[PDB]
Parts: structure tokens; C-alpha cells; sequence
């Protein structure tokens, strides 16, 4: 099947599939009088995990992450993995306060429970940047603003959310 | 219209009027009609010890917390007394039970402000899914009965049936 729109490892959307889904969400969003929020998150200290315990361990962390995230969001919310240890969500909401709240939700639940990697339990946190797609703003533009907030989130110490 | 004057929530009439529409909706998205039936615990004690204005305020804050604790499409109603009925489309009763306990918890999490008087309140609920072609009223009764068991068991308690 023409399933090259998925991330093989986690079965989430990949960068390409994610970007194609934008337009239709723009439709839905204007439709239901909602806003389009992006949450861009990244697993903290991922190399440390990988280099220390091996690629399988890291792939395990990634799989557990994708799963927790998927489970913490409504069915219609887009969730993707572009590569590395980063998960990007797109949610239809009313205002940014709600987006931040969703972001810290994901963050806390990732922090709340360690992850089993071949009998070795590994504690992980996640950082996120999040923003609303501006009125008449293009998709990539908002994505980059969220990527940049994520950067600031890492710099500010990690395990935190930066709403912008 | 089809509203409870006091709280501007649906009344028994408004409830039954939407039901058939909720059936159609539930069928479309392969969901089940969930009913949560709840009653404020020890409500007369409040009315007596602080007055009908107070009792009426507690009722107003509940409608507001409940309503804020559900999604817009979830039906929230007050038939009368101090009881709030909710109708929510879901896929299995564990989900209905969680929703119920959530409402219960937030009701207990914060006293209710009665004009410079914060009063602790709790709520009890009984919940159930409607069977295929079941009369709303039958489902209503089953949840009302579980609500009763929840009261008899000690209140501040959910009974899923
Ligand atoms: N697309 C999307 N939107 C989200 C998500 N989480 C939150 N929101 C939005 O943010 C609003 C406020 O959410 P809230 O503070 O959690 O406050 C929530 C929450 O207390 C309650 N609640 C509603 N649905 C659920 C649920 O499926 N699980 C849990 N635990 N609580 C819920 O209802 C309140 C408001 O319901 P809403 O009117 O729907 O209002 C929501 C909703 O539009 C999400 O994962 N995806
Ligand atoms: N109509 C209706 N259905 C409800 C309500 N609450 C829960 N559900 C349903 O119950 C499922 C699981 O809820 P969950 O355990 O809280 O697990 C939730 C929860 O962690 C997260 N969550 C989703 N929306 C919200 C929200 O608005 N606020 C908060 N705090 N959490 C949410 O998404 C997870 C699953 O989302 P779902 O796929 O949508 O799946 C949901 C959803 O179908 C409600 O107030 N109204």
C-alpha cells in the first residue's frame, strides 16, 4: 500500500504526510471556528540513552513515546515523527492557553513514568515549543516558530514548554 | 423554552428532545449513549443552614463546573431538585465511569463560594450505557437506581451499572 506517508518505526505520520494534512485542517479550522496549534516536542538527552544502551533501547524509548502521545490526544489530532527524537502535534483549539495546557500534559505524562528498555528502566523528559498558526500565516511558517520555541525550551533548561 | 430557568441547562423536556438526534449521531460514529445521573450530597442541610439563596447558588456553581468539565456536544441537564443528568457518546462504560469520577472529583476539589462563605459539597452519581433500541427512560431509571445505590453506600461515590 502507498504507506510511505508513515514513520516506519512508530507508525505516526512522517514529515511529508504531516505537511500534506495541513490544507484540510485549514478547511476544518475555519469551518468550526477554531485555531490551528502546533506543538513541537523533543526527547531530552536522547544520545545519552542511545550511546549508552544501544539503538534498540533508543528505538524502544521512541516507540513508547509515540504510544503515550497518541493515547493522550483526541483521534482527530495529527501526530507525527519527522526523524530523530521529535514529535510534532497539530491540534484544533480556541486559544493558545489550551495549546500550552495540552503540551504540559504530554510533558508531565512522559516524565511521570520511566520506560522499560530490555529490563533496564530509563527515565525520560521532553521539551516542547508551541504556537498558533497566525491569521493568514502559512503552515511551514508556524512550524518554524514552534521549532524555534522548542530550541528556547531546551536552552532554558529542558523538560519544559515554551508557548509563543 | 426547553431549559431549566434556574441554571439555563436543559430540563427533562429538553433532554428527551435531543435524544433521538443523539441516537442518529451515536450510530454514525459507532458510539454508545452514556447516561450519568448525579445528585448533590446533603443538599437540604445546606438550604436549612444557609438558606434557599445559598442552596440556589450551590446549584448554579455545579451546573457551571459540570458544564465546564464536559465537551460542548455532551448533553447536560437538570430535571429539578439538586440532580444533574449527563448524556455523553462513548465507546465503552469504563470511559463513562472515568467521566463520572472526574465530575465527582472536581466537585469535591474546591468548596463552593456562597457570598463570603465557602461550603464543601460532594456529589454522587450512577451511570450506564443505553442498550440497542432501549427507551431513554429505561436507561434513565437504571442509572437513577445505581445513583440510589451510590447514596446508600456512603455518597461521594460513583456506581457503574
Ligand atoms: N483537539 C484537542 N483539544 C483538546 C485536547 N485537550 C484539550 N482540548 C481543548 O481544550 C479545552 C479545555 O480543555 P481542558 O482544560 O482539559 O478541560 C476539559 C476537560 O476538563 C474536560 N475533558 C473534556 N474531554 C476530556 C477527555 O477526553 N479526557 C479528560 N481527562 N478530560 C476531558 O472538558 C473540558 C473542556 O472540554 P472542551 O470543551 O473540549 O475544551 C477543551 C478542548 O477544546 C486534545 O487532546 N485535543
Ligand atoms: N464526549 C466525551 N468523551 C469523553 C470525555 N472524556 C473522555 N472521553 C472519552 O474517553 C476516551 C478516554 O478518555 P481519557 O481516559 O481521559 O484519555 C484522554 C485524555 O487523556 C486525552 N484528553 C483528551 N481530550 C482532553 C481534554 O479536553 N482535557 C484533558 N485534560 N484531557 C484530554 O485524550 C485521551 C483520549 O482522548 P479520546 O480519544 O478522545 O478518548 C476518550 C474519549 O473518547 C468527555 O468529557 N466527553
Amino acid at each position: 500500500q502507498r504507506k510511505s506517508l508513515l514513520d516506519p518505526l512508530t507508525q505516526l505520520w512522517n514529515r511529508a504526510g504531516f505537511h500534506a494534512l495541513h490544507q484540510h485542517e485549514l478547511e476544518l479550522a475555519r469551518a468550526s471556528d477554531q485555531r490551528i496549534g502546533i506543538i513541537y516536542s523533543d526527547i531530552d538527552h536522547f544520545k545519552r540513552i542511545n550511546d549508552t544502551l544501544g539503538h534498540r533501547a533508543g528505538d524502544s524509548v521512541l516507540r513508547e513515546a509515540a504510544s503515550r502521545l497518541r493515547a493522550a490526544l483526541r483521534p482527530e489530532d495529527l501526530l507525527a515523527r519527522f526523524g530523530g527524537e521529535e514529535f510534532v502535534a497539530m491540534v484544533r483549539v480556541r486559544e493558545t492557553t489550551e495549546l500550552t495546557m495540552i503540551a504540559n500534559r504530554i510533558r508531565e505524562l512522559m516524565e511521570a513514568t520511566p520506560i522499560d528498555c530490555a529490563g533496564t528502566s530509563v527515565p525520560v523528559t521532553i521539551s516542547a515549543g508551541c504556537t498558533l498558526a497566525g491569521s493568514g500565516e502559512e503552515p511551514e511558517r508556524a512550524l518554524a516558530r514552534a521549532d524555534a520555541a522548542l530550541y528556547d525550551a531546551k536552552r532554558a533548561g529542558r523538560n519544559r514548554v515554551v508557548s509563543v
